[PDB]
């Protein structure tokens, strides 16, 4: 309902999405984070206001525009310290870039440190004048959109490093252990009615094994990605995942519970947890409709492209110009890949590159940035393993869309046609889930787990993708410029 031009003023504020009352981030002087929308190839210009005056949830901020290939415009990624420096309390920053060539379910959030947690997240629909699944549905709306949340009583900074969920939030409500009572969800539907529901994870940990009591959903989009239709009575979403499905709504008029069931912490629905409202006429009251076993899961290997498109390169292991291998580790209360934890250089990535950086080597972090070639295929296995805690963890690649040549819980290798997207699960320990793009997009991109206690714990790395060529493709605008003296400025306690 706001955008693709638009002011986000940010603030901190009292809110209470599961009838606990707790201090967290709003945006635009409301919880949960406002929708954002526009069209294929349009320009945003996102005028980010930082007016947030708590240190404990932090002060600065900076936004990440989770989905969108940034090209040409590396500066406005938002992962701090990559990207950009923070924006500062008391000064605004203009994010202004365009999304040729993409349509489909994304999000902001926060990209500084675990921000994201206390609140900073929305919602963000690209509508597509001449999608190839129109025809598939009658409404695709403010409507429409689905998230689903963790939310903590106790912040980021507060609780303990990896915490566990009081709540899961569907659309920014939802109930915990002890308010059985709080205001659930409702999403509204017309019977005979088809509609494009867009279902996007703004978690910080937690998967969620999503199904509608009674209803079948038919998906159509994987993070941003289109898909040939493919119908599930279930299925699992990861932090930062996207799905767009059709519900036909074709059922008796009634109430049916919408389910999120996450994998950590409360792992039931007793008293309406975890849980929303789907009503068609119906009464006002909760539904009393039974959960019926899933028996045609959504499985990703079965997921294919709208086009079929063959992953790049040639049909075998390694056929590619470059192939890369994480080894996740853990030790010292840190996360590690190929030995070396992710620490927040002081010069951000970015600056680095435009300030004659010409190598991984030159590049801090030590042991954290992976120079990559340009105009090349790239292969990248991530091996699930024990040594790293908390799996399956899903990564996340900036600027890019990925081939999943392997997916989690599956032995065999799609080179023909995979499903693309960018959040993949890499498993239990056992998987080797392996992933294939092409260098199209000069700058420096971040490549995380998308469980957010994690990345803070340095379980990232960055791609230098074509350094020689990053400063001539990303002009930065001067704002972007003042943003590092602005930020080294304060005074710790400012930050
Ligand atoms: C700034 O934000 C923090 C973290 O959200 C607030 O921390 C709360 O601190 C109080 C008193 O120590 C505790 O009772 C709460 O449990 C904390 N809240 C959370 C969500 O962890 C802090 O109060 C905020 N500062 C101001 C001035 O409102
Ligand atoms: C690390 C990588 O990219 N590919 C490896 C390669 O080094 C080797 O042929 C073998 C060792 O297990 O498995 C594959
Ligand atoms: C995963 O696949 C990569 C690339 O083929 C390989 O090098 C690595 O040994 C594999 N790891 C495991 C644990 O299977
Ligand atoms: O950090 C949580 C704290 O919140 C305060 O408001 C009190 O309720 C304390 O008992 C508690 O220790
Ligand atoms: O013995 C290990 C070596 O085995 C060879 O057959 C190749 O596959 C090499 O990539 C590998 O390093
Ligand atoms: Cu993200
Ligand atoms: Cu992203
Ligand atoms: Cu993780
Ligand atoms: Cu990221």
């Amino acid at each position: 309902a706001i955008g693709p031009v638009a002011d986000l003023t940010i603030s901190n504020g009292a809110v209470s999405p599961d009838g606990f009352s707790r201090q967290a981030i709003l945006v635009n002087d409301v919880f949960p984070s406002p929708l954002i929308t526009g069209n294929k190839g349009d320009r945003f210009q996102l005028n980010v206001i930082d007016n947030m005056t708590n240190h404990t949830m932090l002060k600065s901020t900076s936004i990440h525009w989770h989905g969108f290939f940034q090209h040409g415009t590396n500066w406005a990624d938002g992962p701090a310290f990559v990207n950009q420096c923070p924006i500062s309390t008391g000064h605004a920053f203009l994010y202004d870039f365009q999304v040729p060539d993409q349509a489909g379910t994304f999000w902001y959030h926060s990209h500084l440190s675990t921000q994201y947690c206390d609140g900073l997240r929305g919602p963000i629909v690209v509508y597509d004048p001449n999608d190839p699944h129109a025809s598939l549905y009658d409404v695709d709306d403010d409507s429409t959109v689905i998230t689903l949340a963790d939310w903590y009583h106790l912040a980021a900074k507060v609780g303990a490093p990896v915490p566990t969920a009081d709540a899961t939030l569907i659309n920014g409500l939802g109930r915990s252990a002890a308010t059985l009572a709080a205001d659930l969800a409702v999403i509204t539907v017309t019977k005979g009615k088809r509609y494009r529901f867009r279902l996007v994870s703004l978690s910080c940990d937690p998967n969620y094994t999503f199904s509608i009591d009674g209803h079948s959903l038919t998906v159509i989009e994987a993070d941003s990605v289109n898909l040939k239709p493919h119908t599930v009575d279930s299925l699992q979403i990861f932090a930062a995942q996207r799905y767009s499905f059709v519900l036909n709504a074709d059922q008796d008029v009634d109430n049916y519970w919408i389910r999120a069931l996450p994998n950590s912490g409360t792992q039931n629905f007793a008293g309406g947890t975890n849980s929303a409202i789907l009503r068609y006429g119906a009464a006002p009251v909760e539904p009393t409709t039974s959960q019926t076993p899933s028996t045609n899961p959504l499985v990703e290997s079965a997921l294919t492209t709208l086009k079929g498109t063959a992953a790049p390169g040639s049909p075998t292991p390694g056929g590619v110009d470059l192939a890369l291998n994480m080894a996740f580790g853990f030790a010292g209360g840190n996360f590690t890949i190929n030995g070396a934890s992710f620490t927040p250089p002081t010069v951000p990535v970015l600056l680095q590159i435009l300030s004659g950086a010409q190598s991984a080597a030159d590049l801090l972090p030590a042991g954290s940035v992976y120079s990559l070639p340009a105009n090349a295929d790239i292969e990248i296995s991530l091996p699930a393993t024990a040594a790293a805690p908390g799996f399956p963890h899903p990564f996340h690649l900036h600027g890019h869309v990925f081939a999943v040549v392997r997916s989690a819980g599956s032995s065999t290798y799609n080179y023909a046609n995979p499903v693309y997207r960018d959040v993949v699960s890499t498993g239990a320990p056992g998987d080797n889930v392996t992933i294939r793009f092409r260098t199209d997009n000069p700058g420096p991109w971040f490549l995380h787990c998308h469980i957010d206690f994690h990345l803070e714990a340095g379980f990232a790395v960055v791609m230098a993708e074509d350094i020689p060529d990053v400063a001539a493709t990303n002009p930065v605008p001067q704002a972007w410029s003042d943003l590092c003296p602005t930020y080294d400025a304060l005074s710790p306690d400012d930050q």
